[PDB]
């Protein structure tokens, strides 16, 4: 009969829909993962920036007093 | 057949839950991704300034190798 | 009929969303690539500062 067959196609109708929206929220989800694994990245890349920063520190240091002792001895010349 | 009425608002009030939820996760998430965007500017602007002061070093260290070998080469 | 039309703008700012996230993670790449870069030109650097300090003590021992 008709009328089963279009109980039937609203029903498939109201399931696409809502696979639908699980289509859409695995991606979402997805996306959540991605973007959590990148901000652990960056983090990681910020802490090797900041030694960096240290260890650059230290090398101007070093570097200001080799440019004293550099001048002294220009000085003496 | 109200029953028939009472189904289709239980089904259309699940969906709509369901399209809630979407939209919630949806904005959370667009959320983070502002998070993620300062966070990158903001380590974008660290590199350059790191990029920078150690250019200044390396002028800096080159211009010591060039007195010194000048004053070695007046020994 | 605000179902079958709200599901595909959710679906067209998610799509959005998405390609924001792949820039997001090519710029990240990048900044990898700057990492290792600034690794190398800092041991580089910590060497010639070294070589700098030995020279500079040889020219103390010259006087
Ligand atoms: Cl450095």
């Amino acid at each position: 009969d008709q009328l089963t067959n279009d109980k039937a196609r609203v029903e498939v109708e109201r399931d696409n829909l809502a696979e639908d929206i699980m289509r859409l929220r695995e991606k979402l989800q997805e996306e959540m993962l991605q973007r959590e694994e990148a901000e652990n990245t960056l983090q990681s890349f910020r802490q090797d920036v900041d030694n960096a920063s240290l260890a650059r520190l230290d090398l101007e240091r070093k570097v200001e007093s080799l440019q004293e002792e550099i001048a002294f001895l220009k000085k003496l010349h």
